[PDB]
């Protein structure tokens, strides 16, 4: 499979305008950006409409739409940016250009010339990770590991750094620095997460990291040695104690350049290089007792979720139950033992935030068992769900799943979330559909009838986000096979 | 089925009068109560018999017959209840002029929304309990959970609190009728293995759901849900101060009827679907299933160390019963059988419980080794007696031994009960009941009309039915402890 | 079967030239000592050639080869003796000759009158649980408590000269032929790897057992018994006053022969049942069976850091071989195989007891991988004796590696005698010492004895090429 820097320019246009690699998401299927990011792309190059930024038009206003995944700890949470549609195409439109797009290919390919290294993180074009199954491997060169980690990669980059990817001292650099700045008020803060454009830019100063590393190292000399690496998760490998040091002392000499350090929790000399290689988390599954009666087993993954709390490991535990769900037949006891199940799995949810497709995934097919159709009774038992969950602060990735075993069955009875309410739109067949408070449109010049303002939103009210041929097709209760490609 | 309650008293007086009614003991299949109960009830229903306590008669004498159960280790004490005092104490309560007013009692416990007991009696036939699968489905509705005991409910239950259960006001009722007849037998406590007993136990823990029910709709606390079993108490709230006022009333009412909290199983949880389980539960379904013998029985004796004396190891060594009773060949049987016997005789020296289930395996261990060799089998099972005979008590040891000496020989016992069960099962004359039930109290000497009448019911009745003993096993079967 | 004290004269000696009998040592299924030492005893008994010993010639001169094993804490190693074949035959013919063995057998003998320890450990002509610890499981029937404990360090630390108050009272003896003859073998305790040493460590050990008796006897302590595995005591009793007494006579009969019981494994337990496996073996059942190679290989590692090398873990290896074994096709070659080579070299670069093992999965594994590519599979045997060569002492490695490296294509002394017979080529050089010998290598004697040690292979050709090309299960599972 290519990857992002060895196919075209034309390819890499394409690529960047999938659902895929605009947001990477836990999101429903029926969700489909594409069609929208190549209607407003063609319109550009059709010359029909035209963006155009500028620093004081965009300054002070909100562009963006954020979501939060709460990722861990439940008093922290994650701020996963959908980018206006209308500025990424033309963001996208910008560096795809083959005046730069030819040097940000090359200098992805002078990355591999860094041969001591290893990113097994850059983006595709589509057992256990590479990541992992390459530092197993590597143990039969060398002894030693070093890992560590990078505290906030993504909400620490100073974004005046990509200048200093392409030239030194004082190009594409300054290209990217001005318009995340054109983004995101300006600030020079920080760049957005939850894109793969996104992701290809971190991969470019990870790559100069890489770069510059090797460029201390040679200036000392230590050649044997090392490096696989998936962003900012780092592992050192050399045969010598001594050379790790070193390579740890410049590693954090380097990243004080691009105001980065390593992370001083995740960070550590190791010396069995096969315990370290695998997470915690997914050591304690393999130990796991593999059972047969569903209570049983649901009950021993609710016990799982508490030595590992808000782990995808716990997904993976949960899923394949949701495996054996649709495969049994008939629920005996379903009065006791179904009630039982479902507070054992509301619980999970409560304490795991990322356990929300799956869990509803749970919450919905046990409750096809206790009431095959009467979905008056089931729509009880999910608002009785949704009153307990709805405790935490920011539940919003959960009415997203919440809608979708909700809108199979029954669309007849206020998501209060900007893209539910946009959802529920064209799920209902509505004669335009919402944008306001979605996406700002007031960087754009004139008024909301000006000859262009208006035509733009004639592609954000007309265009369909949501894929109401695939959503009919689609099954009553959430499938296995819609979770299995979150990993 | 139906409950306790939801019986006519031609037919709770029949309930009241079953051997499993009469004694919940792990007492073997072979013996049932039932024939010599419901024939002392004709005596007295036609004036056969006359049988009317009174608490100068019977001041001073121990009446019932009491068995022993170390329960954890610290021994209960399980009693055989008196049969001649039994049946009348039944038929007084079952009586319609008191049974329609005990029953009303009992349907005001089901007024009580609030509160959901799974621990009434119920009028059985010929995996998961739903005391843990109610609090488990509790999880979706609340989030808070407090859970504690009575300590020591059944030994200090004040007896004159039965008649707070009807009426407050006391000076010169159901409760009478129980707080008189109870102190005759005994004499401060209730006794202990009868559903007779239970039923009074339910009525004096219904009267703490009313009562509480009562401290907590007049502060306006509304939104809980209690599930009780007997002593075990579980408050569900989504307050954790409202969770926390409900237990400060809970030891008041509990204070009035000269009861407590056990301080040591006191505690507010947060984990509903944690603390839902009891520890020995969770670690059952951890288990790797061995398909070895002595593999899987040295890991169900490791279980009884980390789960000192709980009927999850006698569960866990009952499917070991399972797997021997499904084997027809071992191997090995020099090394390996022997070394089993020895590590079941260690389980049995420290799991009290563990004594039918360990006496099961023990004797089918045996058949595998030694064969149809009676002699060197029998020796064997004095050998394990002798180790466990350094316990203290070891009174249900001799009850089950009895059971699976039986049936391999004849000729002990050194027990009331257990001389009465060999005197029935060798088909003798005259059933020794000399020292099992003392009838003292029956007024009048001997060979009189009374007395002697009544003697000869408890001699000539059969208690051991023999036609169920021919037709059981040789070794205890997985079915018999699957029982209890 | 018959053990070592119940067969007569002929069949001892023939029992003690015996490879496996010789040597115990872990060495690969194409080498046996069968053919040297017994064809040397024809020569002594058809007077070719005479092995005339002096205590006077053999002092100052190591008469044999040694190989180091590292047991256990890889700081230390136990030195396994490969008793020179000379002196061997000669020491063998000495004990096994009928005035002197009737008196061994007669002692032998006497250690099975002493009826309340019984000792599983004697060596026994060849042909789960163990019986140590099916025996010690079977008594907490009949005792309740139970003392174990181990010899300090029992063969290294053998007063040699105690070996005539196992015949004699304080002070012609038998067992005096035997101090002397240890001394003479080695600049002057009982060496390690043959059974003929375990049959003279079991003569002293049933001497401890009856001298205990007496001291129990007298003490009017009567109602115990006693399993006992080499040094490895476990004393059954119903009372812990009684246990503490017997222990304290224990160390006085000990203390006697200058020997010690180790301190740090020395416990009165309360619990039979809890001790009677060591800790490896009862994890070894907690393991969770793994259908998956890698799920399977990993946990094979957990275990291994819980257990420094433990021949449990060998056990648990020996399973991942069979399944190895069994699979035709693997899956997915590319990425899951070359981690699994990893896995197993960080194991034997910490387990040395896991060499012959680890070289076996290391070979299979290489064989689904790069096939019939012997070219692209040295490159990774080159990469794992490079990984394992920074441990100190090897050598052991070096025996199991060269199954596998001569098997496909052609350091110590051992190694290169093998590597002279697997040429045609056979230099007993730095091997063993025959300068205790009268004469220069001109002389007759000294030349006729260099023709039988050179002329006799210790390599079995006809069973080099018997054998698999990668170690087989059946090859680990005899050790």
């Amino acid at each position: 499979m290519k990857k992002v820097y060895e196919l075209t320019s034309e390819e890499a246009l394409s690529y960047f305008l999938r659902h895929d690699s605009y947001t990477t998401l836990e999101l429903p299927a029926y969700i489909n950006f594409t069609t929208l990011l190549n209607d407003i792309n063609s319109s550009i190059h059709n010359k029909k409409i035209k963006i155009e930024p500028t620093a004081k038009e965009l300054m002070g206003k909100d562009i963006n739409y954020e979501v939060l995944v709460s990722k861990d700890g439940l008093y922290s949470w994650r701020r996963i940016t959908l980018i206006n549609p209308l500025y990424y195409v033309y963001f996208c439109r910008k560096i795809t250009a083959p005046a730069t797009w030819e040097i940000i290919t090359e200098k992805f390919k002078s990355f591999e010339s860094n041969d001591l290294f290893t990113c097994s993180s850059i983006p595709v074009r589509k057992w256990w990770e590479d990541f992992e199954q390459k530092s197993l491997a590597l143990a039969l060169e060398y002894e030693f590991m070093f890992s560590t980690d990078i505290s906030n990669f993504y909400p620490s980059i100073y974004t005046h750094s990509f200048e200093w990817v392409f030239i030194s001292k004082e190009n594409p650099g300054g290209l990217i620095d001005s318009h995340i700045q054109m983004m995101m008020n300006n600030q020079t803060n920080g760049i957005p997460l939850g894109s793969t454009l996104m992701d290809t830019f971190a991969e470019l100063i990870l790559g100069q990291i890489d770069i510059e590393l090797r460029k201390k190292t040679n200036e000392l000399k230590i050649i044997n040695y090392k490096v696989v690496r998936y962003r900012d998760d780092y592992r050192i490998f050399s045969n010598s104690k001594d050379d790790l040091d070193i390579i740890s002392k410049c590693l954090v000499n380097v990243l004080g350049d691009f105001g980065l350090d390593l992370n001083s929790k995740k960070t550590e000399l190791y010396e069995d290089i096969i315990l370290h290689s695998l997470k915690q988390a997914k050591k304690d599954y393999i130990k796991e007792k593999r059972h047969k009666s569903l209570q049983k087993m649901l009950y021993s993954i609710y016990l799982f979720s508490l030595k590992h709390p808000n782990s995808k490991t716990t997904v993976r535990y949960l899923n394949d139950f949701l495996r054996n769900l649709f495969k049994r037949k008939t629920i005996k006891d379903n009065g006791q033992q179904v009630d039982a199940m479902l507070g054992i799995i509301s619980s999970i949810m409560a304490k795991n935030p990322t356990t929300y497709p799956v869990g509803t995934a749970i919450f919905s097919k046990l409750l096809s068992f206790l009431y095959g159709d009467d979905t008056q009774k089931k729509l009880t038992k999910l608002e009785q769900l949704h009153k307990k969950l709805d405790k935490q602060p920011n539940t919003e990735m959960l009415d997203i799943w919440f809608q979708r075993t909700q809108a199979k069955i029954n669309l007849e009875w206020s998501y209060k979330s900007a893209l539910c309410v946009r959802i529920n739109d064209e799920l209902t067949k509505e004669k335009t559909f919402s944008v306001n408070n979605l996406w700002n449109i007031d960087w754009i010049q004139g008024k909301e009838t000006s000859p262009n303002k208006a035509k733009i939103l004639s592609l954000l009210r007309k265009t369909k986000i949501v894929d109401t041929d695939k959503f009919d097709k689609m099954d009553d209760n959430i499938t296995p096979e819609e979770v299995n490609l979150f990993f």
